[PDB]
RNA sequence: AACGCCCCGCCGGCGGAUGCCUCGGCCCGGGCGGCGACGAAGAGCGCGGCGGAGCGCGAGACGCGGUGCGGACCCGCCCGCCCCGAGAAGCACCGGCCCUCGAACGCAGCGCGCCCCGGCGCCGCCGCCUCGGUGCCCUGC
């Protein structure tokens, strides 16, 4: 139950703010679980999705695994290589088929400095959680 | 007869009710209470790579600079970025640019002056400079 009378929980609310979430928003609620191997490397359990990782899709008519090629951040959807709809002739080029990022699971992910500067960010930020609760 | 017209059992039109859904309205509470001659509110006309309306902006024009945060995209076609910082989208504050009308200020509204050096509106308060009066006096003549 919420406490805090600042933050509104009505319907409209919400979806208006979903609707018209601006850039960084909009990229923080497009997040994936991390898989088992990558959460004993790095503690934490959740990652923004960005091109250039490999996910495995574990629901949907769409099963399957490959790397991130695009990022459609209007529509909260990604295009993963190999997940296209049916031609109509073999000649043509593929037209992928969107995804939303909460059905994948992330296997292997794309690094950067600044990804990693994030991560240590996280890290050191939860370990306080860890020693203020617990133990 | 038959056709036409009017009434059952299937299939098509025309129209847009109903049902379900809605980033919109309306009411109640709380906060705030901040514009302008340092040129406001409002109006006009312009500004995009391909650009009509709306938003935004002002010849530095569909934006420029500084300080922090952010961390891969940029609605089409293009161009650009890609990196342990090398920097796309976004966010906050600060500094500047700021055409013509408008309280609207050389006159007038799209034309024309004065001036000598650059500048030239009104009203008020204070102060200064230069002056007037058969006002009240005084001196000299
Ligand atoms: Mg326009
Ligand atoms: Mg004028
Ligand atoms: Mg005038």
């Amino acid at each position: 139950m919420k406490l805090n009378s600042a933050v509104t929980a009505s319907r409209r609310k919400c979806r208006k703010a979903y609707f018209t979430a601006n850039a960084e928003t909009r990229a923080k609620m497009m997040s994936s679980r991390l898989s088992k191997e990558l959460r004993a490397e790095h503690k934490i359990k959740t990652m923004p999705i960005r091109r250039g990782d490999i996910v495995e899709i574990f629901t949907g008519g769409h099963k399957g695994t490959g790397k991130v090629v695009e990022v459609r951040r209007r529509d909260y959807k990604i295009c993963v290589e190999g997940i296209n709809q049916k031609a109509r002739n073999p000649e043509a080029k593929p037209v992928p088929y969107p995804i939303h990022p909460s059905n994948c699971i992330i296997k292997e992910l794309y690094m950067n400095g600044s990804r990693y500067r994030a991560i240590k960010r996280r890290q050191e930020r939860n370990a306080e959680r860890l020693a203020r609760i617990g133990k």
